[PDB]
């Protein structure tokens, strides 16, 4: 378990910024939201839910050579690039994405789910 | 027939520049060389045999997109470009070439031989 201390809490259901709150996390789920067990101190930060990007293509990235690298590159090279792409996406603040095309992405999803 | 009047004649067999000469051409072959019938006046020009380029590739020309245009272009497009390539080569002064690779070149040779 862990107790997260947000300084300001954004209510997505309404769209308003509330006051200080304390989040109680256990077994990967939120159990309690009390206004005002390890402690994570985020009293200086605005505390938000994770973002979702509904249109991504994690198996490619456009470049000046994009059209040529469809007859030379194999899916394993795309898989090796997708590791860094996915880490960058997660570090940017997006904890969920909807991939809208590509054959490497289901394998990447299975690999991420397995740790 | 035709009588060509060179001002100066280059002797390829020896490698020296001779004096004025008159060439007699009939049936596509040289018949008579006389030092000093239509007349072609080239008394102001140095009169040389046609050149031969022993290493050409008339079916292609390098460009920034050369490597990509091997999965998009068909041989007919290369054939359409080879017409201008061959005309430019002939106008540059080269009446004979040795093509050292490519599948369009035998067809271009057959087309040129047929007129």
């Amino acid at each position: 378990p862990v107790a997260v201390q947000c300084g300001r809490l954004f209510d997505a259901r309404s769209g308003q910024l509330k006051g200080p709150h304390t989040l109680l996390v256990a077994d990967g789920r939120i159990r309690q939201v009390l206004p005002g067990a390890r402690v994570v101190d985020l009293g200086d930060k605005v505390c938000l839910p994770g973002w979702t990007d509904l249109h991504v293509h994690l198996g490619s990235q456009s470049s000046p050579q994009s059209y040529s690298e469809d007859f030379r590159l194999d899916p394993v090279d795309h898989a090796f690039r997708a590791v860094g792409y996915a880490e960058k996406t997660l570090m940017a603040g997006f904890t969920s994405v909807r991939d809208l095309g590509g054959e490497v992405s289901p394998h990447l999803r299975d690999a991420i789910n397995q740790g």
